[PDB]
């Protein structure tokens, strides 16, 4: 039996709202979102992982372009491989493609493994959000009703199922029976409802939200 509603903010699993600026890291926000709210889940501490590492040093080799765009499942496969990834105090955000500066010395976490859930599996998403924590997913966010977005659930009849923009389901409800999926993006406090969207549920892999899901654990 699965809750109505949830909210990963409320149990201190969920950092401030970033702002990616005009590098389009996302894709990286989204997983250290994820991973953040593991590490809380494991070790009792909050703490921002670096973006920047993601950017700099998940590269060719993992299918990223930095600033040009990412995948979350091989920024997760990079901190597999690496054994690691730096605090965001340690390695703070540019908004820029730099050297690779990491340093095992500051390493603030660690991950094991990465689930892929079922492409348009609202019903999956749902269960992994409950079950497991904030998921890290895709969202087709080219539509200007996406970023003049201020509040309620969002539905747009013009939005696809194919992403390019990373973003953190941390939650899911319904707003007078309209269910959404709650949203943490990386466009800062100002966007949305203080940084957050709440985007249509169970109404057809809206916006692709449910396209390509993952999540990290540590074990
Ligand atoms: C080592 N390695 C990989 O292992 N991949 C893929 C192979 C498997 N895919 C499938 C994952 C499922 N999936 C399929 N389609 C789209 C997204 C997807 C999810 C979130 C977001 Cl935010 C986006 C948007 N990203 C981009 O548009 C983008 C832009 C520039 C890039 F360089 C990379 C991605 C796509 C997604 O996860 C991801 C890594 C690689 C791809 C390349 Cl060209 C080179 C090396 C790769």
């Amino acid at each position: 039996i699965l809750p109505d509603s949830v909210d990963w903010r409320e149990k201190g699993c969920v950092t401030e709202v970033k702002y990616q600026g005009s590098c389009g890291a996302s894709w990286a926000f989204s997983a250290v979102g994820a991973l953040e709210a593991q590490l809380k889940l494991k070790t009792g501490k909050l703490v921002s992982l670096s973006a920047q590492n993601l950017v700099d040093c998940s590269t060719e080799k993992y299918g990223n372009k930095g600033c040009n765009g990412g995948f979350m499942t091989t920024a997760f496969q990079y901190i597999i491989d690496n054994k690691g990834i730096d605090s965001d105090a340690s390695y703070p955000y540019k908004a820029m493609d730099q050297k690779c500066q990491y340093d095992s010395k500051y390493r603030a976490a660690t991950c094991s493994k990465y689930t892929e859930l079922p492409y348009g599996r609202e019903d999956v998403l749902k269960e992994a959000v409950a079950n497991k924590g904030p998921v890290s997913v895709g969202v087709d966010a080219r539509h200007p009703s996406f970023f003049l977005y201020r509040s309620g659930v969002y539905y747009e009849p013009s939005c696809t199922q194919n992403v390019n923009h990373g973003v953190l389901v941390v939650g899911y409800g319904d707003l007078n029976g309209k269910e959404y999926w709650l949203v943490k993006n990386s466009w800062g406090h100002n966007f949305g409802e203080e940084g957050y969207i709440r985007m249509a549920r169970n109404k057809g892999n809206h916006c692709g939200i449910a396209s390509f899901p993952s999540y990290p654990e540590i074990l």
